[PDB]
């Protein structure tokens, strides 16, 4: 596998570990051996039974690769030219259908992901605790794919057990005031469904009239925002991104579900599916 791969282009990074393109065309995460833990976190959760889904990075292989100096810890998956939905929608605008792609495919995998697959090869539900456009890939047709899983949570129905961190600017409300339940499972699943809900304002405002890119409380936070700085606004001031006035039938439902992602009580959120079946409702309209 590694052994194999010619690094071609440095494309990126994550919260650990730096992205290259490589050719086996396919993506390259490399951590250094202090890594480790991350490296094989991240290798864990992609090793899931049943976690492929179109809507999920694809994942190829963990490996190791000796240059004679050092070791280096590899992490290989699929290569999508447009790379980000962060870069994709600062890069363009799109039309009511493509709008309605991107978050369709969005909100199906991350319904994938919270969903527990009971039998024999189950898939256990898992929680990814880091959603935002930066780590959302865009494939060439016009649908996204989930990616740095490396901080998910997986549950274990059985007993109703998983097996601070995170970006700043998408934490959930109960998160930024430290009031999350760290022992409920199904209070990960919640926070990712307020995450993805800003992640659907950054699409929406691409929607083409259109309104320029702009990152989730762009105008009420500085850039590489703190916890405090955050909770001051989405817990105090009790503020979320801005819904323009203009309206679309389409744009009307996604504002809907927004508002409905950003109550301050996880449970008073709209789960993954529901917002998958209306997504895919709208989509056949
Ligand atoms: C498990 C794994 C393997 C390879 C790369 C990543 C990865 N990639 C990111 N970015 C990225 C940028 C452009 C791209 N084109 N095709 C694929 C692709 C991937 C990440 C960005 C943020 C956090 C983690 C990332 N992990 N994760």
């Amino acid at each position: 596998i590694a052994r194999t791969i010619v690094l071609q282009e440095s494309i990126g990074k994550g919260r650990f570990g730096e992205v290259w393109r490589g050719k086996w065309e396919v993506a390259v995460k490399i951590f250094s051996s202090r890594e480790e833990r991350s490296w094989f976190r991240e290798a864990e959760i992609y090793q899931t039974v049943m976690l492929r889904h179109e809507n999920i990075l694809g994942f190829i292989a963990a490996d190791n690769k000796d240059n004679g100096t050092w070791t280096q810890l590899w992490l290989v998956s699929d290569y999508h030219e447009h790379g980000s939905l962060f870069d994709y929608l600062n890069r363009y605008t799109v039309t009511v259908e493509g709008m309605i792609k991107l978050a369709l495919s969005t909100a199906s995998g991350l319904a994938h992901l919270h969903m527990e697959i009971v039998g024999t090869q189950g898939k256990p539900a898992i929680a990814h605790r880091d959603l935002k456009s930066k780590n959302i890939l865009v494939k060439k047709n016009g649908t996204c794919c989930i990616a740095d899983l490396g901080l998910a949570v997986r549950h274990d129905s059985a007993t109703d057990t998983i097996d601070r961190v995170g970006t700043k600017r998408y934490m959930a409300p109960e998160v930024l005031d430290d009031s999350i339940n760290m022992k409920h499972f199904e209070s990960f699943k919640r926070a990712d469904i307020y995450a993805m809900g800003l992640v659907f304002w950054e699409i929406a405002r691409r929607c083409s009239i259109h309104e320029d890119y702009q990152l989730p409380y762009y105008d009420l936070v500085p850039s590489d925002p703190s916890v405090e700085e955050m909770r001051k606004v989405v817990c105090e001031q009790k503020l979320r991104p801005n819904i323009p006035n203009r309206s679309c039938e389409a744009l009307r439902v996604m504002a809907k579900i927004m508002r409905e992602c950003w109550y301050a009580n996880g449970a008073a959120r709209l789960t993954a599916l529901r917002i998958k079946k209306t997504l895919s409702q709208l989509s056949q309209q």
